[PDB]
């Protein structure tokens, strides 16, 4: 296959999502139904109708989009789509990926990424963690930057998005001096990002700890379509050694400009966004500029890429 | 149709991709994001449909960015020749979407002005020293008696009344933190501490409304063409400088969106038609008088809806 799929996540969801596919495909309504039976509350009406405020707290984001996910690859399935060549996902997409290869059985996922979603949240005291958008800097001067900025706290790169579009996070003082030397660096802007949980770094650890214990209780099966991890850019196959993906993924930065290099790499010519929203979509082109980027989470978008 | 409102959305409704569709059909779409552009002095078309969303998500951005999207509907509503509402209202950024629509105030002069009350909002007070919270599941009077219980001499107070029972305070950090725990004690069912800097809506952005007020001082606006409610006080003002003062009110007081719904209701409303990006605005309603619950109006399929 010349084309892969690519899972979004926390930041994509909205209110209303995936209504005019659920309204031609029964099998959304079905996934969303799943969903809810292990969450123990009505995952389908959270979306269509908010709270929004609810639906943006994590421990719900991450199980909304994933079903949302899952529910598109299930249309796409059920339509009989040529298969794509690969997959991956941005942070909680990765879990979207290997639930659509195989490795994780759907339910069991939506359950985990609960569950991620509560570690994540319950890991420093809020107001202790920060994280910074820094753009138009290359990615040897932020490092440097934030090395010269820690001063013995965590402050580090948490996700490689595009060129000159790099997320950092740690601790909240540290990450604000990386940011007034990111821009003494020549940094165009240094953004700070409204979140208390500083996701991707080495504050992290514990709660990842935690997920581990959780990942050994879930049978994982090996990939039925290559999965490229976040955490290595590798496209693993040994089912514990994506679990420690999963584990390390927690800790550790995003290197989603080098995935999407990885694909096109290989030879894949189009990337598809099979989820709400069009954000990695805006990556995709900046990343690899021949590279064709389109996201299908609607009837017309479906309609367009079959 | 049955006599009906358009309500416009504000922060939050914003997306990465938003209206691609409707831009592919209607040429006034990107019509309307190229004289935004122009006020702006950057690509407003190019920044919502490609990011950065870290970008898009500033307040001085995503105000411009959804004031031009809700007009931008507004236009093909108007090409297509779909019916005129009775009345209009918007949530915090969207009155000021509803009065561009109503004719009180220029587009481009509207694009100017929210970009600026979006940067005055984020100087208002030092980052890291205030905090909202959503409260679900308490009345009105109890969750500001939880305010006035944490306010230990500092600024808490109820900044949104969204729904019966969806109440949002904003004010200074540890304030409206000891607020969020004393709900919680009332019998709130959920205190959601939200990611957000600015503690918008509260007496805390009075500096920032008086510097506001000057650059209104410098624009003209029109009695409306269609009545408009608004948030601080809930009234269909018709005076052009009575409007430009609730907008300032608006800055430092609560967002009155239950009585919003309320009110257009006992002017006869049928319906609330969503005008924008997301049906964040189609869920309030459901919760405020379940039969206003209408259509909603942002891509092309749905303007079938509307004809
Ligand atoms: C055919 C719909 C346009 C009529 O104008 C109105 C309702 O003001
Ligand atoms: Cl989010
Ligand atoms: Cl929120
Ligand atoms: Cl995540
Ligand atoms: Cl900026
Ligand atoms: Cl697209
Ligand atoms: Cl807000
Ligand atoms: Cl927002
Ligand atoms: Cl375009
Ligand atoms: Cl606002």
């Amino acid at each position: 296959s010349k084309f892969a799929i690519v899972f979004p996540g926390q930041g994509s969801q909205a209110v209303g999502m995936l209504a005019d596919l659920a309204e031609q495909y029964a099998v959304v309504k079905q996934t969303f139904a799943e969903a809810s039976e292990v969450l123990g509350y009505d995952l389908w009406a959270l979306v269509q109708d908010g709270p929004v405020e609810d639906l943006n707290q994590t421990f719900r984001t991450q199980p909304a989009l994933l079903a949302a996910s899952v529910a598109i690859w299930r249309v796409w399935q059920q339509l009989g789509l040529e298969q794509p060549a690969v997959l991956a996902g941005h942070s909680l997409g990765e879990y979207s990926a290997l639930v659509c290869a195989g490795v994780i059985d759907f339910k069991q996922a939506i359950k985990l990424v609960e569950l991620r979603g509560q570690l994540m949240q319950q890991a420093v005291p809020a107001g202790t963690g920060a994280m910074y958008a820094i753009i138009g800097l290359e990615d040897e001067a932020i490092a440097k930057a934030c090395a010269d900025a820690a001063q013995g706290e965590v402050v580090s790169p948490v996700n490689f998005n595009s060129p000159g579009q790099v997320v950092i996070a740690g601790q909240k003082d540290a990450v604000e001096r990386a940011g007034v030397l990111c821009k003494e660096a020549g940094a165009k802007r240094a953004l700070p990002l409204p979140v208390s949980v500083p996701s991707h770094c080495a504050l992290m650890k514990p709660a990842a700890d935690e997920l581990a214990k959780t990942l050994a209780e879930l049978e994982f099966n090996a990939p039925q379509i290559p999965v490229i991890n976040n955490v290595d850019v590798v496209a693993e196959t040994d089912p514990v050694k994506i679990k420690d993906a999963l584990i390390r993924q927690l800790y550790s930065p995003v290197r989603w400009t080098e995935c999407v290099e990885q694909m096109s790499a290989q030879g894949v010519e189009k990337l598809i966004e099979m989820g709400p929203g069009k954000v990695l979509t805006g990556l995709t082109k900046r990343i690899v500029k021949t590279l064709e980027g389109v996201a299908v989470n609607d009837v017309a978008s479906l309609d367009a890429v079959k």
